[PDB]
């Protein structure tokens, strides 16, 4: 049945592209998926879509200036593979905070029924923290799954860890775990070893080493995914074994956050 | 006894050289003021301090790692008149968010004693939003009176409408209300009346146009208020009657916020 996942992780890093092709690829050997936006920076789903951008829930609301009336196909688009869009996220234009946008947006969604019966997967395309407003695509009614894509590099790795202290820090004792890490590659045969390095220190695995290849940046500049741009590409075969890895996948773990103290000795031990 | 006060209002309009002037104009006076920024770019206190930046706790923590081992002196100076300042909000350096940074500050100086007797006022120096970790400073042990910092400019109001939503959707019925909106000036005589014309609409008052001078920016790269700089000058004397109407304030208010189509027929009517 309809299972619930949710991507985290540190901006710069390419995470919203890995999630767009692992759910075309995902789309592609017949699952039914929807991605979930919820990004300040309004863009998980322009490579689905072909879209300039996707007109948010929050943008569309105070637009029409909103209570409770705003329609759901006014919002949730179709795209490759008949993958559903949402976005919500910014305030953009108006002021306040986006992580607050985020609940005022898939509570428009669950109401609006769009979790209907055939939907495999549900995906979210949240940041950099498992707290208040951003921890709400994971309470009770919602994700269950949580993959946080990372690299070798000390901000992404220290985002991973704080990531991993919000999900263990979670308001009582619902069920909302820890999938995996995926990587987005940077370097060589020694940097897919540090994030399996810290997989296994806080009880995960590296669920797959996305690597680093040109037909992305020349599938996302003409806004597609490498499953749709080039199926036949080496790299489109990366996000289908990281695909067949999410579908298939069981180990859902509570995590166990090391301290900066140990992520400075794993940093110093690589690079 | 200590009363708690709080500063909302959007970045970019002066409201934290409006703060650190009152407080300077309350200083001298007699009373014994706390300044506490509660801002993600931690700038609330260097006018008092006569600082380059005032290191934070959530700087000061992580830096040294923390759980409960951090001390007060680290993080609470003195500056002009007395005044205790402390900084607290972002990360910055390291990831996440700074609204929680917030919780974990105010909840290390109750904890640290910074409370102490005769003191007169504590002044929040927060932001755009009364929601969740931001409306911490605001809740049942904590301020009880705030006052709006805006001027005649779209999204500045748009911002003291919403931070007024906020006063009157917060956490059941505790007492925090709204003193007051003060305004931070940038043209003549109709926007005095504009800001008093949203008062009126909230239920409060504008308590205060602090006047567009040259004197304070001449203060704050000097890095003092005006108040400690140039006591004789004319402006000197408007942080001393916005100090003198905040000590003696007695309407403190629960906002009847109105719509966005309200506040496009007010500034249609103005500009
Ligand atoms: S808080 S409007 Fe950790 Fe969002
Ligand atoms: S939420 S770590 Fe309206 Fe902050």
């Amino acid at each position: 049945a309809m299972r619930q996942c949710a991507i985290y992780g540190k901006g710069g890093i390419g995470k919203s592209t890995t999630t767009q092709n692992l759910v075309a690829a995902l789309a592609e050997m017949g699952k039914k998926v929807m991605i979930v936006g919820c990004d300040p920076k309004a863009d998980s789903t322009r490579l689905i879509l072909h879209s300039k951008a996707q007109n948010t829930i929050m943008e569309m609301a105070a637009e029409a200036g909103t209570v409770e009336d705003l329609e759901l196909e006014d919002v949730l688009k179709a795209g490759y593979g008949g993958v559903k869009c949402v976005e919500s996220g910014g305030p953009e234009p108006g002021v306040g905070c986006a992580g607050r946008g985020v609940i005022t947006a898939i509570n428009f969604l669950e109401e609006e029924g769009a979790y209907e019966d055939d939907l495999d997967f549900v995906f979210y395309d949240v940041g950099d923290v498992v707290c208040g407003g951003f921890a709400m695509p994971i309470r009770e009614n919602k994700a269950q799954e949580i993959y946080i894509v990372c690299s070798g590099e000390m901000m992404a790795m220290y985002a991973a860890n704080n990531i991993s202290k919000g999900i263990v820090k979670y308001a009582n004792s619902g069920s909302v775990r820890l999938g995996g890490l995926i990587c987005n590659s940077r370097n060589t045969d020694r940097e897919d070893e540090l994030i399996i390095a810290l997989a296994n220190k806080l009880g995960t695995q590296m669920i797959h080493f996305v690597p680093r290849d040109n037909v992305v940046q020349r599938a996302e500049i003409r806004r597609m995914t490498v499953i749709e741009y080039d199926p036949k590409a080496k790299q489109a075969d990366e996000y289908r074994a990281l695909a067949r890895k999410v579908v298939d996948n069981k180990l859902l773990v509570i995590p166990n956050p090391i301290t900066m103290d140990e992520l400075e000795e794993l940093l110093m031990e690589f690079g």
